[PDB]
């Protein structure tokens, strides 16, 4: 494998992290005061790192963390009921564990952290975050396995309720690469509602990774992925690969859903930055 | 492995069964008249046993016993159409089956019973059982395969329409567990609605038993799992494991359903007997 | 392997394919004028093979083609964005290509076409092709891998929105096999409603093909699979194996779609051609 793959973990890891509102009525994490994001800023580590994360909610209301997948104990875990939430201009330091899989004392194995996870509020609205959540205090969390393939470059598309990335109707987002990149595409959802994230031009495998380990993963490929409330996958696919530049649909193929407005653009370009009809 | 394991199949059992009006207005199975439970009993065999049930309605209306996975004949399939339900008062016997898996004549491989399934009425209501369904006609079925690990424990969460296990909003059921127990959770969906059941500081294996047969199985690991009326699956997860003891929340992560009602508690204790808390 | 197994493709393949209005209202895809079918007509390929297809619209309005899975330049994409759907009375010729899995250039393995994949109209009635899916215009694409075992019959089933294929209420389709035959489903789900479809008697393995490779393939073993719009899967069943004969129900198992029409009839007849009960 010539391309480049994720080292093995170990490392103690820290972090500051803020929940702010911001001036429409949406709330969003952010790493700086002032920089707050919808979806919020992306975490990635390696099995077996340790992450501290020093939070502070700058928000009028209680506000939380609560991750999915990670290791971590029950006072980290964000809810309400554990006394895990952090009062306005409070701070409070999460602490999330991943580990490598291994064998049990008992001969069993066990599973490792790795795969494409995510973090978001659990106490704005209701006890269960359903009011942090519908503002935008969600964002993805990535737990790398060693020797797993690289990226050029990552994306975040969260179907949201009816929305992508709490976008209005119609609006993307879209996002650009060239015939040839890597592309890795982290997807997540939230809310109510239930969907099938479809890509046109592209497929992947149905596996943690997207990825086929050879000849003969049993995985199945698919272009079509029903998804609900709190399930987040990702996969990576090379751009174009065996299709050519152009304007390629995503969206969920729910016909209502898309009919409304969830759709969006992965713009596939030449070498010269031109689209196929542009 | 120095875990218990199941053992080979191939036994010839019998068991009586039930159908009880309830006097709240539900309806239920069980083993033994007064006895009835909602979900229903547990019903556990090796790949290869058969199951001779001998099942009594003591209802005032037509009743039946359906069941998926195993093999039975048609005039064990419970429906009307097929003259395969049991009158007010009346008794029948069905006869399930199960199978080892192994190479058919062709070359090609027949697969085996094992799996997590469940039983359920049939006739109750409308002709697809939506009465009987509604009223707590459901329960689960085990099949094992040689050499499958067992647990210390089993419980039985079910999502139908919008309650937990029948249960009023917000009640449960709660379990309980030391840090350290094997727990096997077999899960069940059924009703109308569609569900994804997300259990906090745990995750298992999305293959048939929940668990990872070691470095090689490319089976994605999850903590949030999408499920429709009649889905069932189940998994083995060691209470506490890389995360201590506490009051771990499991629920329909569907922001709705989870508002609504739809959440139970896992309590893991300490050795002492306590919870991290209380 | 003595069962009948698919061969290496890499043929250049024709086609002629139109669009027609029915007389009842709906709308069709055939590969002959007179001849239009809901579903439309089953294309079926080997990974390698290319596909060119000469697409007539013989209705009044515009409309297009557009497939999942198989690879194709943006110029056969079939949306109105791309320029490429067809005005009434018009003629275009889409290709579709396939390509069999290898080793990339850096190492990484790069998946192949093979699956159970679908067509569908992109442009009638909005630019998602709302209208076409509602008025009949879907249809199964089945690309198979060397080696991949042969069925005796295929049939398709397709869940559009709360129909099958179609038809009323409570009207099927039912099919018809001999204890013994290699029967063949492929299963696809249009428009804005979620489902499970289930079988009676039967069950397959939930991976690429529906049949499990051998004693290590760790695919889970069902008869219940979820299914949201534009998802579609495939499997293969021995008719009646090691359960007999007989009218084995196949319907939605939502309670409420099955109540209101969801059903069909998988008829299992003995050697002398008839069925347990009639
Ligand atoms: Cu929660
Ligand atoms: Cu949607
Ligand atoms: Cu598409
Ligand atoms: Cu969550
Ligand atoms: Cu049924
Ligand atoms: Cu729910
Ligand atoms: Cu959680
Ligand atoms: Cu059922
Ligand atoms: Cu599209
Ligand atoms: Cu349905
Ligand atoms: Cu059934
Ligand atoms: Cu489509
Ligand atoms: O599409
Ligand atoms: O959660
Ligand atoms: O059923």
């Amino acid at each position: 494998i010539t391309a480049r793959t994720a080292p093995a973990g170990g490392e103690v890891r820290h972090l500051k992290m803020y929940a702010e509102k911001l001036a429409d009525g949406q709330m969003g994490y952010g790493f700086e005061k002032g920089k707050a994001s919808v979806p919020g800023p992306l975490i990635e580590v390696n099995e077996g790192d340790t992450l501290h994360i020093e939070f502070t909610n700058t928000m009028d209301v209680r506000a939380s963390l609560h991750v999915h997948g990670l290791d971590y104990e029950i006072s980290s875990d964000g809810t309400a009921m554990n006394k895990s939430d952090v009062e306005p201009g409070g701070t409070r330091t999460y602490t999330w564990r991943t580990h490598k899989p291994g064998r049990r004392d008992d001969g069993t194995w066990r599973p490792g952290s790795a795969g494409y996870w995510h973090y978001h509020d659990h106490v704005v609205g209701t006890e269960h975050g359903t009011g942090g959540i519908r503002n935008g205090l969600y964002g993805p969390v990535i737990v790398r396995r060693k020797g797993d393939v690289l990226p050029d470059a990552t994306h975040t598309i969260v179907f949201n309720d009816m929305t992508i990335n709490n976008r209005k109707p119609h609006t993307g987002p879209d996002f650009e690469a060239t015939v040839g990149d890597r592309v890795e595409i982290v997807m997540i959802t939230h809310g109510e509602y239930y969907h099938t994230f479809h890509m046109h031009g592209h497929r992947w495998a149905d596996n943690r990774t997207g990825i086929l380990t050879g000849p003969d993963d049993p995985s199945r490929v698919i272009d079509n992925k029903i998804t609900g409330p709190a399930d987040s996958f990702g996969f990576q696919i090379i751009a174009g690969e065996g299709v050519g530049a152009g304007a390629w649909m995503y969206h969920c193929h729910n016909q209502f859903h898309s009919d409304m407005g969830m759709v969006g653009l992965f713009l596939v370009k030449k070498p010269d930055g031109t689209i196929p009809g542009y």
